[PDB]
């Protein structure tokens, strides 16, 4: 059992002696048929011991890739684990975050960050193709497990094992419990030197390999995503939520990272409202867009609780999130988001009944209810990261609005409209003011004000259990502050933060105005007039953007043939700047999938969804869509 797992793909892969020999920051290992977890946390005790035998060694971060189309439930995974007790200890914080059976890429950070495991759902055919180029020539060990070929031969084919060889390291290697010809065939000729060598107890025989030289694979320059060349110097200019995980997910990989925060406080932008809304944008369409969103909320909220087990306190209620059908059109687009099959834990269609159960007041209305999502403050959330950012040696000068930015030899150059500064490695975090520079002024990106209402609660609004969108939307009673949020105003171009009365009084009105059929909205009073103002940065097709600050001019210039050969040069961009903005009114939701991928690609690493949904991230994307055809 135990020992088993441990000859086959530990061993048979040089391990636990790879480890102290090992010569880069971290090791990725990638496997088919991730199942109960068995080589994953039979890996993870391994490294653990490691660690604190040689806390000097060169290898600290582990990255384990992992492929698995039957995922059992967390409950499945506990009765399989008691066959094991020595693993009980890692086993049980892989089990405090098994994800739900959702399709695609779930990443899961483990071991306080230093390790991270990327959960592909799906059946392994399938998604290969659709991965990304940070997964070539990525791979250090190759776990090749799964059904028994003459049980199930479905798996073992040519186009997996090509796909092996196209993502493993020069040098890397792979084993299997299985002895087969047509494996050993099959991988010699996707490009590995293969050895037969003798299983556990002489019982059956495997085979294990190295890749002798990189494959030059299939790759696609125009949306590449190239690496910071220096980590050890980085400055974020901006200071709301998305600069606190961007910050922290950074401190994981041991970057060093300093706050240039134009307010005297952070969060004094558009991260400072009182309650947001946190539930995934569904559509459908199993396109970019929702693949997006369906990754970001799940791990949204595993983040947000993982921070929440380590002491890092901020308002907000997981209560669920209902969202209502008031419209000939909203009642359209919930009835589309429900054609994909969701399971009830993350959406659910529910009836006008139903959802007034749950929420405690008449709903007036059918839709879709999110059991996961809730409120949080924003305002709370990102004080209390950019603290923990700081604790963790996150230097952070506030009062420092950024004037002028310059790169002269081989360092951007910082002025302050106070002592001017010079950087290595740039990061822009300014959220609607982020197209304001030379380097950044062709991106498509807009400044859409609006301002939601403050309202204290009555004992009828102190009933509501959930958040509730229509055409705006409605947050339960905060029981620390005796007053909801509801909101918001959308005004595409305007940048004021000034306190208006027709916008405060249309917070109210798309209340009544989309819940006609019901008397309590009533009792919202905004007549008070406490409200908060901030701006939104928008892009017209609803995802952010995250990666590589592109060159504009330099791009149109280098990809005139782009449309006709469809090797080719990677994309233009300035050196060394790196920008993460443009969350809309879903920043609570995408904002710590945007920080860590960020992270994970300014380390060279390789990412957590495939090509399409990273191509559709990417700032260069709209001008590289124009000249993919003409
Ligand atoms: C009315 C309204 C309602 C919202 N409702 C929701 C909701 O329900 N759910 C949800 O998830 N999100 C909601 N949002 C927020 C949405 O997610 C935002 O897009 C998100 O907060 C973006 O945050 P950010 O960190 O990218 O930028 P911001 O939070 O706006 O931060 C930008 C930062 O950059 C700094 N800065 C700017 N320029 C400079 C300069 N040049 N030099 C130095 N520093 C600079 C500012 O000081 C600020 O700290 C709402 C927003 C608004 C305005
Ligand atoms: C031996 S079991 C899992 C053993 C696993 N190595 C462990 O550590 O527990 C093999 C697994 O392969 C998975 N599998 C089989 N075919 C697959 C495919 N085409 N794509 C993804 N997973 C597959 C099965 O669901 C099964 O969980
Ligand atoms: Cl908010």
């Amino acid at each position: 059992g135990l020992e088993e797992t441990h000859h086959v793909f530990l061993k048979g892969n040089g391990f636990p002696a790879r480890f102290a020999s090992h010569p880069q920051q971290s090791c990725i290992f990638a496997e088919t048929g991730f199942g109960t977890g068995l080589n994953f946390l039979t890996l993870w005790r391994d490294f653990a011991l490691f660690r604190q035998q040689s806390p000097n060694a060169t290898l600290r971060r582990l990255h384990y890739i992992s492929f698995e189309k039957y995922p059992l439930h967390v409950a499945d995974l506990a009765s399989a684990h008691a066959r094991w007790p020595e693993l009980a200890s890692f086993a049980e914080q892989l089990r405090a975050q098994w994800p739900l059976p959702l399709a695609g890429c779930h990443r899961i950070l483990l071991a306080d960050g230093a390790i991270t495991l990327d959960l592909w759902f799906g059946d392994v055919n399938t998604l290969l193709p659709t991965l990304d180029d940070s997964l070539n020539n990525q791979v250090d060990a190759w776990f090749l497990d799964g059904f028994a070929p003459a049980k199930n031969p479905d798996m073992w084919n040519e186009q997996l094992f090509n796909a092996m060889a196209r993502m493993t390291r020069p040098g890397g290697t792979f084993s299997t419990f299985t002895a087969a010809g047509f494996v050993r065939r099959g991988l010699q000729q996707a490009g590995f030197n293969v050895t037969k060598v003798k299983g556990f107890g002489q019982k059956r025989e495997m085979l294990t390999g190295t890749l002798p030289q990189q494959i030059h694979a299939p790759t696609a320059p125009w949306y590449h995503r190239p690496a910071a060349t220096r980590c050890d110097d980085i400055a974020i200019i901006g200071g709301g939520i998305v600069s606190a995980l961007t910050a922290l997910a950074l401190q994981r990989r041991g970057a060093v990272v300093t706050l240039y925060c134009a307010d005297a406080q952070p969060a004094q932008g558009a991260s400072g409202n009182r309650q947001g809304a946190l539930y995934p944008l569904l559509n459908g369409k199993n396109d970019a867009l929702e693949t997006f969103f369906t990754s970001a909320f799940t791990f949204a909220r595993r983040q947000y609780d993982q921070l929440l087990e380590q002491g890092i306190a901020f308002d907000h209620q997981w209560c669920g999130v209902s969202q209502l059908a008031f419209d000939d059109k909203s009642r359209g687009k919930i009835e589309k988001m429900l054609h994909t099959q969701w399971p009830v834990e993350f959406a659910e269609a529910m009836s006008r009944e139903q959802l007034s159960e749950l929420a405690g007041l008449d709903c007036a209305h059918d839709g879709i209810h999110y059991p996961a999502g809730g409120w949080l403050c924003p305002s709370d959330l990102t004080h209390a990261l950019m603290m923990l950012a700081q604790q963790n040696g996150m230097t952070c000068h506030y009062q420092h609005e950024l004037q002028r930015l310059k790169r002269i030899d081989s360092q951007w150059q910082l002025t302050f409209g106070q002592a001017a500064k010079h950087h290595a490695t740039v990061i822009l975090a300014t959220g609607h003011r982020l197209p304001e520079w030379e380097q950044t002024h062709h991106l498509p990106l807009s400044a859409v004000r609006g301002q939601v209402s403050h309202i204290p609660t009555t004992p009828v609004l102190s009933q509501l259990q959930q958040v509730l969108c229509y055409d705006g939307y409605l947050t339960p009673v905060n029981p620390a502050n005796q007053h909801h949020c509801i909101g918001a105003s959308y005004q595409r171009g305007d940048i004021a933060t000034d306190f208006r009365l027709t916008e405060q009084q249309e917070n109210r009105e798309r209340l009544l105005r989309c819940l006609p059929q019901v008397s309590w909205p009533q009792q919202v009073d905004v007549s008070d007039n406490q409200a908060r103002c901030g701006v939104r940065c928008a892009i017209r097709d609803h995802l952010p953007m995250v990666g590589a600050v592109p060159d504009y001019a330099a791009t149109l210039a280098q990809y005139q043939d782009l449309s006709r050969r469809i090797d080719i040069a990677v994309a233009p961009v300035w050196p060394e700047l790196f920008m993460v903005g443009g969350l809309g009114s879903r920043g609570l939701c995408s904002a710590p999938l945007v920080a860590e991928i960020l992270a994970a690609q300014m380390f060279g690493e390789p990412l957590p969804l495939d090509a399409k949904t990273l191509a559709a991230l990417n700032p260069n994307r709209f001008w590289i869509r124009k000249l993919l055809k003409g």
